[PDB]
């Protein structure tokens, strides 16, 4: 029922902040974006750029996706992102995440009309 594009926005977009603030950013966002609902999603990246700038990556550098598909695009410039990863001591339903803020290029898979981001492949 959620479209592929809407799910990417929900899981990866956080334009309201320019960078992860505290070490608690991931616990708060993973919960409020409903990613710790049935289980603890183990890894998740949030992008702190406008939605228009992330959508523009679909017209940037075409590269292969880790899975071998070729609809992946790497942003030309670096972007503010937050990596959220469960700690060794996280346990549904008490999900615990490590927050790591960084500035790097993002790689996303794009599809449809309009051609927008539908999957977050990696960051470099
Ligand atoms: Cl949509
Ligand atoms: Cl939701
Ligand atoms: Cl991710
Ligand atoms: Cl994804």
């Amino acid at each position: 029922k959620e479209t592929a594009a809407a799910k990417f926005e929900r899981q990866h977009m956080d334009s309201s902040t320019s960078a992860a603030s505290s070490s608690n950013y991931c616990n708060q966002m993973m919960k409020s974006r409903n990613l710790t609902k049935d289980r603890c999603k183990p890894v998740n990246t949030f992008v702190h750029e406008s939605l228009a700038d992330v959508q523009a990556v679909c017209s940037q550098k075409n590269v292969a996706c880790k899975n071998g598909q070729t609809n992946c695009y790497q942003s030309y410039s670096t972007m503010s992102i937050t990596d959220c990863r469960e700690t060794g001591s996280s346990k549904y339903p008490n999900c615990a995440y490590k927050t790591t803020q960084a500035n790097k290029h993002i790689i996303v898979a794009c599809e449809g009309n309009p051609y927008v981001p539908v999957h977050f492949d990696a960051s470099v």
